[PDB]
């Protein structure tokens, strides 16, 4: 699916929070999906850390969306009560 | 390939972002590809820093495209999940 | 009504804010009304994110105003205390 | 249809904007319809980037209007809410 | 008075700013004094948005100066500390 | 004195800060000197909120400088240790 | 020296920045060297505020270069580590 | 060496942080290298305070690079485990 899951859809990002996103991010670092520099840049995000979900969408790089398969496997263990899984 | 990679093609520049471009630019400075003055000039770019990818295309100087081999080696380590590499 | 609601009128855009506009925009993305690229371009807007209401007016495309019926249904659930609805 | 769509008509160019035109232009570059030099020349346009729609009309070259079939296929995916399509 | 207020005089346009002009313009749109197209054209103005006061003078159309009675009523509520009112 | 106090002079604006400016602004709103819209626009200011003192100078409208008599009475109670008062 | 310092020379304007230029400008206002209107016009400058050094050169008016003696005294206190002083 | 240390090189600025930069800045104030006004302006920097290292590079004024000898002596006591020293 990859970015195809923008029809999943990203209107439910409202349910995500830093309690698990931070771990996601840590994995994206481990898996060298995102650079530490640009990792830190997420911290620029307006209002709640949650908006950062907008930044996560962005980080579904159009040419790198297959890396979000890593994110999916994180999601799998992340939250068994999350809508969409 | 050099500028030949305009057939690579530059319709996928939509996947790039400042998270790595800034580093690219820093390297172009280090490698004296672009002058600090004109480096700063990138900051003129309309809307998202990303449009700056249009400026990066421009900075594939028709007579200096071989300098983008430096950019390629950056790309190599830049993002292993990027389309086209 | 569509764009006809410019006589609704857009002098009351002064009451809108990013707290709900951001969601509107997200829906315009979901509904493929506006492209992600040009979505990001809204971020160019002078002063308060609110001026962005000027950009929303613009995005009532003269040939695409029927897409703002989607915006109306958003408005319906958006704010039951909003003037004009 | 090609240039025949001047009876489509170009009085509705008022609905176009840089949010999608820029992409169109990028495709005209990719498809080698317009030269990069003359591509840059679009930037001369008076007032709003939008007037550039006047320049787009011009770039419906009388002997090259069939290239605007490429533009049509862009339009198809460009905006499903655009008048005339 | 209408255009007669060029003897009011337009040497005090130096006191105007976009903080209220933008609203004026929005009203000229609402009141269909100026077309949206030519409204956008104001954005061509050299240097500070303020020079736009030169454009406002121009938009005191010689045959349409009575429309500036609308502008006067705007001025009335616009700024109670403005010279000339 | 009004704007005459530009010879007071505005080289000492370096001593002002948001700790009291915000209150000034709130009073300018109360006294309907500045519109809420353009009030919000102050938030556009480069770097420190303090540069906003440049914007305050601007808001000494050439035809509305007598409104800064209100600002003076604010200054009076604002800071008894401020240079110039 | 006055404008004679164009042989000083203005190839080192590359070392100037808004951090001190803004103050210079403020002094040129205080000293009524440049009008507030044309002061604001500096804001038209392409790319980095720094290019504004090109505008500063221009503002070394051929018949008013002695006013830059004021600029020199500013420079004196401006930056004790600046080349040329 | 002075600015010559841009070949040192500024690709390792990635290792710096506010924990010591703030102190550096405080010293630049003490040593009157940078003005308090423009000192505050560093606070404009995008994302992490760290990007501010880009601003530090800028503050290696082309005509004032010898002031960074002060920065070097700071570096000496700053961090004995820092690459390049």
């Amino acid at each position: 699916a990859d970015k195809v899951l923008k029809e999943k859809r990203k209107l439910f990002i409202r349910s995500m929070g830093e309690g698990t996103i931070n771990g996601l991010l840590d994995e994206l670092l481990q898996t060298r999906v995102l650079n530490k520099e640009e990792m830190e840049k997420v911290k620029r995000e307006n209002a709640t850390v949650m908006d950062k979900t907008r930044a996560l969408i962005d980080s579904v790089i159009p040419k790198g969306a297959q890396a979000c398969q890593i994110c999916i496997t994180y999601i799998c263990e992340e939250d068994s009560y999350l809508a969409g899984t």
